[PDB]
């Protein structure tokens, strides 16, 4: 047998990080966790018992922490792209770094109507994350995300005209609620190195926030055909906004609440137009999905 | 052997209400899940296999949502004694209901700086909860509560003081980060029935809200010098501004920042005032909590 | 304000022990996570920042390391009432010790029919618990239990002659699945101090082991009438077979699983005596709890 | 913009079946997990709201239960084979199904010495997944699974001879506890349809079991070296012995357990050959991951 494919590392690091300006008092705190997996000519490990080709898991944990002590940890398409070439750089037969990071929500508080200089909380569970794959002699492939934004509009989703068979029960309509988990992904084009990467940092936060502001206006203003349709629109606009942008994927549970008959009780009128009361369904769900790239 | 003591009923009903302002086409929605327990004359099913006395609890799921189509579902703690009450009342054998609420955030849309019509988002995982006991010839008992308000503030925590002897390792401290996820219970005085409840519904928003606020404020504001003294605080101030509540309970983690020494590498400078990279602790965590009442 | 009730501690502390038998060469492995809470004269620490009358919460998680380096930690039983001892005997001004014990499992591996002497599975998640209250000068309070105990059986469960009324819609049966998670809590009579307890300690393994055989002999065997009914027989037989118990409760989910109309597809038959596809339903659930003592 | 990649279907389809043996009155049972996605000519219902071409995912989820009650639902190979066939069959516009199936443990208890008729155990919480590809024109691609596999040794671990360099502070060990969660992964040849995947249907289960038994008895047996090279020992083994398998892939975290210096404490020995309390670690962890295939 052969080895045919192989990467090793270190999961779920949590790292926090403080910014303080020593001018104004004010401080900004930053947390994420990271992952980092590497390749390379690492094989005799597995087939020989060569450890002396491992760089230690624990070692890999040490340099995530050096690094940020050293170098800006935001935005984080900045701060993956210098922690994985790193890794390439420092050590000759390790050719591919991986690094996956998840940021945390750590909202400045206002009291009184004013910005707190140092207290914070989590305002939601919606992350920003970033993959960066750094590969020796081919550049920097960056992936950034936006995950677990919750929403749900309770009118203007209609869902009719759909394919009906011999399988099908389901009742066209043209008022439902549709409520979802957004999951975004938009692949920057590849960068040469770590100085392309940083010459367009200012693109990387304007971006984020075009994305999450184009997902929620599209959102709440479109009349939506369906769920297929109204992903497609948001797709598209970010694609018109940042040239840099090559794909934007989109994947979109449809988390159903169904109406409740309660006519059987005294006549009770609780469905169509009159449905009030409804059953959010925990399982199972729709899950819709779709890259859409340039023409 | 004898039966001590028993309750039976339905978890985890999901629900989800919609109110449609006609006049004005804004829409507004409500989703929680609910638990009701009963208590009674129901040993027997027990000890002689006896389903006579058994409301099944099918029964008691399509209760909640029958009551939900006809009464308001705000504020949870008016919605949990109209549920309670109506067991107790309309069941001879039944004695005491006992109605959990969990209301989940669903935050109303600011779209190009206007609020948004009819979509909403989870703005926070942050919880408004109930407990209501409804018990024959008792009255109504109920404790409101939030749960899951996550906060940290970086600096203006100290800890020092603290017993030392040969089970201590841990250094005192004039500066470090405090986090925490903050469960707070208000007990209110007991109340005759529904009409008393109903006769106080204005002060069940205004108390949560004050005692959200007093929460926020008092945690970014206070220089702090322990969790126990700062949660004393806290419960002070809403005990001072709402005369109806009897407890205040607080119980709260101490999520650990750990400092990461550094100098092992490059006399790298991380801790004391040159601290700025930190590892947050999963587990193990401090748990601290008070019950504070009148004196 | 007063301080009407007061804990604080340190909650999810894991930890693992290895016995090394020297002679056999056979190991035994113990993993468990441990929550210690003390309660004394600490309420200066919320109302006057005095934290002169504060245990550290990191020295008590130096002290459950200590202890279970010097001591056995099995049965938990024993380990839990060694430490909460220990605090209030070691602290003048602390009173009462609250110690939570999780045990999990890991299972001796079989391989080629033969014991392995040191490598283990963990071969379900169900836990064996243990909550110990050690009370100065009122002895020791302990609550042995199982959780996580998950089971179904496919027939021999009926429910019907419940009650009937407009609100209820559920039809009766003589033939259904009942599938439930497993909770059940046995409280031993107080005992006077440690050298009661270790005087019975031959008693905890082989009452855990009985509750056990009970539970799933009479869930196997029971034609049961009633989720309420099995339950009753399980905590007579465990009463009638330890008479140092005085009271045995149950915390039963009955977890649903939905005969499912396929009729409308060409006449297939999928209910009643023809149901061979069903539907597991994640929520809600019924919860049915009872506590039996001795008459 | 264009479309470029779409799938969409039900996820979280949770089923349950029963098969009665008539005869001997035995009864066996079987509950998985189920999720569909298809993807063909549906390009328009993304950019013109043309739902004609939707298979409603309702409809997909109906026909999940219709197929499970007309065939067998094990192995689960071959029912996903058969589900995903009929997709690309009946519709003549979808040219791809993909079925991920995971199968939940019913262990049948064992009351008396004697195996029940009609109860079951979840004895853990190991799962045996399949993945299905069915793809128009191009046959079946199966990858096989089993994962939650949990293990611990508590001696015959070794680390030493890794990278050491600046970032370094790992020591190196000849005696380490070593404990991971098993996911493996065996990927068929492909094969060219129903018939073909019919044909092998004896494999299916035998494969299964091999390649739990050899990865068990590598564990326990290997004097490991490290992670690395023992994982690849288990995936020689199953390579060995079905030929009709083309790769194996493991993914096996590290989950670290620390030992703990207690010697500040009275001079306690616990490090090393004195090591007998240790910390489990819940995070970070190590991550190792390998594909072998022939030569
Ligand atoms: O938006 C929707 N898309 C779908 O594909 C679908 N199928 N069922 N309901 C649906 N709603
Ligand atoms: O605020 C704190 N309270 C405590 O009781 C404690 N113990 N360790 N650290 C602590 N911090
Ligand atoms: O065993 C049961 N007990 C109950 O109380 C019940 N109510 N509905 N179904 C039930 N089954
Ligand atoms: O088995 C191991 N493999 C590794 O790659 C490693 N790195 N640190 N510890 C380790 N143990």
């Amino acid at each position: 047998s052969a080895v045919k494919a192989a990467r090793y590392g270190k999961d779920n690091v949590r790292v926090y990080k403080v910014h303080k300006d020593e001018k104004t008092g004010v401080q900004t705190v930053y947390e994420m966790t990271v992952c980092v997996l590497l390749e390379g000519e690492i094989e005799t490990s597995y087939t020989k018992a060569d450890n002396s080709v491992i760089v230690a898991t624990d070692s890999i944990k040490n340099t995530i922490y050096i690094t940020a002590k050293q170098n800006p940890v935001t935005p984080p398409e900045l701060f993956g792209s210098i922690l994985g070439t790193h890794f390439i750089e420092k050590y000759n037969h390790i050719h591919a770094a991986h690094v996956n990071i998840v940021c945390h929500r750590w909202t400045r508080m206002d009291i009184d109507g004013k910005p707190h200089p140092h207290s914070f909380i989590r305002d939601s569970e919606e992350k920003r994350n970033v993959q960066v794959d750094v590969v020796e002699g081919k550049g920097i492939d960056i992936k950034s995300s936006l995950s677990g934004l919750t929403v749900l509009k309770s009118t203007n989703s209609q869902f009719w005209g759909f394919l009906r068979d011999e399988y099908t029960t389901l009742k066209e309509t043209w008022d439902r609620i549709l409520s979802t988990d957004v999951d975004a992904t938009w692949q920057w084009k590849n960068f040469s190195g770590l100085q392309e990467v940083r010459s367009h940092v200012p693109k990387f936060d304007a971006t984020w926030a075009t994305a999450r502001e184009v997902t929620l206006k599209t959102f709440a203003e479109d009349n939506s055909a369906s769920v297929q349709a109204t992903m497609y629109k948001m797709a598209e606009q970010i694609l018109a906004r940042q040239q840099l942008i090559e794909t934007v994927e989109y994947s979109l549970p449809n988390k159903h609440y169904f109406e409740i008959d309660l006519s059987w009780h005294k006549g009770l009128q609780n469905t169509g137009k009159n449905a009030e009361v409804f059953a959010p369904q925990s399982d199972p769900n729709g899950l819709i999905k779709c890259t859409v790239g340039r023409s």
